[PDB]
């Protein structure tokens, strides 16, 4: 009767509606996937940063070591120079007296 | 990230959309029910009509029987009258001859 | 992460599940259709029954008419016979007296 | 009829089924949320690491500045000592000749 058309359309509509539910589910699926993509990038960026850090510290440490080597080399050469001056000053004193 | 809000909304929508499904499904259920009401009516109207038919036929048959009883009663009373005439015509003939 | 797989499945399921919704909606649709068909039958059976009724009544009415006709015909023929007897009885009486 | 019970159950089912859809949609929602949380952590860990990097580089750069400064200071003091030796050796030579 007239009831049947109504029942029918109701069904038609549940039918139309679930199509929408399916489109939307597909969007939700994309969401999870893009989320996974972004996770992976960030995740890997973190690892890249930790790596630069460890590198930077290794370089820092090494350069400081390198410069510290030079410093003690120079300190040592300074002390030798400074000794030679002390020696010469004395000798020099002695000689000037010897003249007087 | 920005993906999450998208994934979220899509879920929000599948959620909103099924509500609509559920509304529609309730309509569909009403449909089947009202369809059932009309079924019952018609169904019962049929039985009512079959009953009238059987009643009408029973009445018809009985009244015809009733009228047929009267007919054979009359047919019998007719034959009797018709015999009495026959008897009387004869007797009557005899008597008129007896006079002549 | 492990969340993503879970999110995913859930979507997979909503996806699987709506398929079932759709099968079921198709069953529903068949329901209303098989039902419209049943309405039509019942509907038409009703009309057929109303027609038999009207026929039956017409026949009943006509046959009763036909028979009441016969009854008054017979009643009329009875009265005639019944008069003829009355006539003959009288004539007969007269004649028998005439002899005595 | 028998069709109505079938139409009915199919509706019943779509009804039962969507409930499941709704539960699963909630799981999907939880997924995106457990995920958004993770995004934010990672996201913020990234920033923390970029900061340590910029700090480590600043420190590195400063410490190296601090040190190479010392080296050229020493190099300068060395040259001065080394000049004083040169001066004294000469003066000293002159004096020893002056005696002879």
């Amino acid at each position: 009767s007239e009831a049947c058309r109504d029942g029918l359309r109701a069904v038609m509509e549940c039918r139309n509606v679930t199509h929408l539910l399916q489109q939307e589910l597909t969007e939700a699926q994309k969401g999870f996937q893009d989320v996974e993509a972004q996770a992976a990038t960030c995740n890997h960026t973190v690892m890249a940063l930790m790596a630069s850090l460890d590198a930077e510290k290794a370089q820092g440490q090494k350069k400081v070591e390198e410069l510290e080597g030079e410093i003690t080399t120079l300190n040592h050469k300074l002390q030798d120079a400074s000794a030679e001056v002390e020696r010469l000053r004395r000798e020099n004193q002695v000689l000037s007296v010897r003249i007087a």
